[PDB]
């Protein structure tokens, strides 16, 4: 029910071994590496709890989610890693400087660093989510270790990746294997899968408000992972620092492998916890209040008779999402330092300069901090927490990217707008829906078993995953409308920039 004896011990001792390397790193490439470098970016805790219960709740369907992520990086090597390996140099928002206008570039930044805030904050509440639910503290004292921990690796540290995809493949392997010799025979879980509807991989229902299908999930994962990897500022940097754009290539078809055998081996472990919950729902029964408790409880249920093992997996999806939302603190006290007060401060003392830098790793931290904190008290969901966070902020970032690149006839104030009204509308659909969520049978949540305004109701019934969509697109638009209101841009005004050429 809350761990136990052993299983405290290797929680503790896992934890504290992982702060000690950190720590020695921090005092004391190959396309492969850097690839799985791309993968571990994004994937953390969050997509331990969220995709195995997403799966779970409405069955095998998010395996397009894959299909969404390969769109994604196929769009990348072919239309923002040839450009941001030619025009975009050093930074991924210095071709808004040089397309638009430094005007643009700020406010890209601006975009990119909420964004990165608002999903690091996610990033470190879903620890702290695995804290409460397993060892039993307050989710508020389980914040403050989590946020303690995660500063004491951004201020004081300063293959991991590697390691950290490993893990989570071998962690999800490992669960989806117990449980399923425990229930006895891959075959029976895949017919129990069946009988209950589980099996649902050709969805194709036109219906947007349908949370998960494959016309959702082509287009809302496209978009919202092309705005976390076309134009993310690090996984851009991580590109350009590969030394060839065609073994760039290869890094992002790494990043894509990880992806897939991520995502594939949280599914499968998802519908083996349905089935292993097929009679008495732990919803229904109240043993646990929100679907993103289904992960932990599971792991506590598949290995009572196994002490140990629970506290290692869920140690290692501490450690590893500890590292990532330090990585992307420290990302953003970089980006913020090179992109922003450089500029305004060129040559006054690099000494101030790495003392600046470390004042914006500590106060993102701490914002990234409160993020978690509202998140905590804001509801939940964290799977869809970080894809709307991701989606609204960042989505109109992708759509200004876009118009820049494919349409020659864009200029400042025709993107500025388009920003703008991007970000309106994608955090109008966003707190419609937070105000006004749909229903379970609109969504589309399969049945559990307990045996052991108009607008309101046709809009911010939309898919989560159309948010970010929503706005890119509204970018792209809007921006464009604009453009040929005020002045058409010319196509000889521009240098090589556009992806024409
Ligand atoms: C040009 C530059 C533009 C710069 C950015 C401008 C827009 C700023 C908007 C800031 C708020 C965006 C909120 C995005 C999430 C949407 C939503 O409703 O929640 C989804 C989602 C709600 O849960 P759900 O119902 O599962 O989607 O978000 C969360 O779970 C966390 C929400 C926390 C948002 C905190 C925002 C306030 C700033 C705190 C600063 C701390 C220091
Ligand atoms: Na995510």
């Amino acid at each position: 029910a809350t761990f136990g004896a052993w299983d405290y011990g290797v929680f503790a001792t896992m934890l504290l071994v992982s702060t000690g390397i950190g720590l020695w790193v921090g005092l004391a490439l190959a396309a492969v590496p850097v690839g799985l470098s791309l993968a571990a970016s994004f994937m953390s805790a969050v997509q331990v709890l969220g995709v195995p219960a997403e799966a779970a709740r409405y069955g095998l369907k998010f395996l397009w989610m894959c299909a969404g992520q390969l769109l994604n990086s196929l769009l990348t090597a072919f239309l923002f890693l040839p450009i941001f390996y030619r025009l975009g140099l050093t930074s991924t928002y210095q071709y808004l400087e040089l397309r638009f206008s430094r005007a643009v570039r700020l406010c890209g930044t601006l975009q990119y660093l909420v964004a990165t805030m608002l999903y690091t904050g996610i990033v470190i509440y879903a620890p702290a989510l695995i804290l409460n639910q397993v060892t039993g503290l307050d989710i508020w004292a389980s914040l403050l270790s989590t946020g303690i921990i995660c500063t004491l690796y951004t201020t004081v540290g300063g293959w991991t990746d590697v390691f950290q995809v490993v893990v989570m493949l071998v962690g999800f392997w490992v669960i989806l294997a117990r449980g399923v010799i425990l229930l006895g025979g891959p075959r029976n879980v895949l017919s129990l899968a069946q009988q209950h509807s589980r099996i649902n991989l050709m969805d194709f229902d036109p219906d947007p408000r349908s949370r998960y299908t494959f016309w959702t999930f082509i287009v809302g994962g496209t978009l919202v992972w092309l705005s976390m990897y076309g134009v993310n500022q690090a996984q851009v940097q991580r590109y350009v620092a590969c030394h060839t754009e065609g073994k760039a290539k290869l890094a992002l078809l790494v990043n894509q492998l990880g992806l897939f055998l991520i995502v594939a081996s949280a599914a499968c472990c998802g519908i083996v916890m349905f089935v292993y919950y097929k009679d008495c729902d732990p919803l229904l029964t109240g043993r646990i209040s929100a679907p993103d408790q289904y992960m932990p409880l599971l792991v506590l249920d598949i290995f009572e008779d196994l002490p140990g093992v629970p506290g290692l997996f869920l140690a290692c999806a501490y450690s590893g999402t500890l590292s990532t939302a330090s990585t992307s603190i420290n990302a953003m006290a970089a980006v913020t330092v090179e992109d922003l007060i450089k500029p305004r401060m060129p040559g006054l003392a690099p000494r101030k300069l790495v003392f600046i830098s470390k004042g914006l790793s500590f106060i993102y931290g701490s914002a990234c901090l409160t993020v978690a904190a509202l998140s905590s008290l804001l509801g939940g969901g964290v799977l869809q927490g970080s894809f709307t966070v991701m989606g609204v902020i960042s989505g109109p970032l992708l759509g200004a990217f876009t118009l820049g690149m494919l349409l020659p006839a864009c200029n400042t104030p025709g993107v500025l707008s388009g920003l703008a009204a991007g970000l309106a509308v994608s955090l109008w659909v966003a707190v419609g829906a937070t105000l006004y969520p749909p229903g379970e049978q609109t969504m589309g949540v399969l049945p559990t078993s307990a045996a052991g305004p108009a607008l309101a109701d046709t809009f911010y019934a939309i898919s989560y995953l159309y948010y970010g969509a929503l706005g890119t697109l509204t970018t792209m638009l809007c921006g464009a409308l604009i453009s040929y209101l005020t002045g058409p841009t010319k196509r000889s005004s521009l240098g090589p920039g556009l992806l024409w050429w």
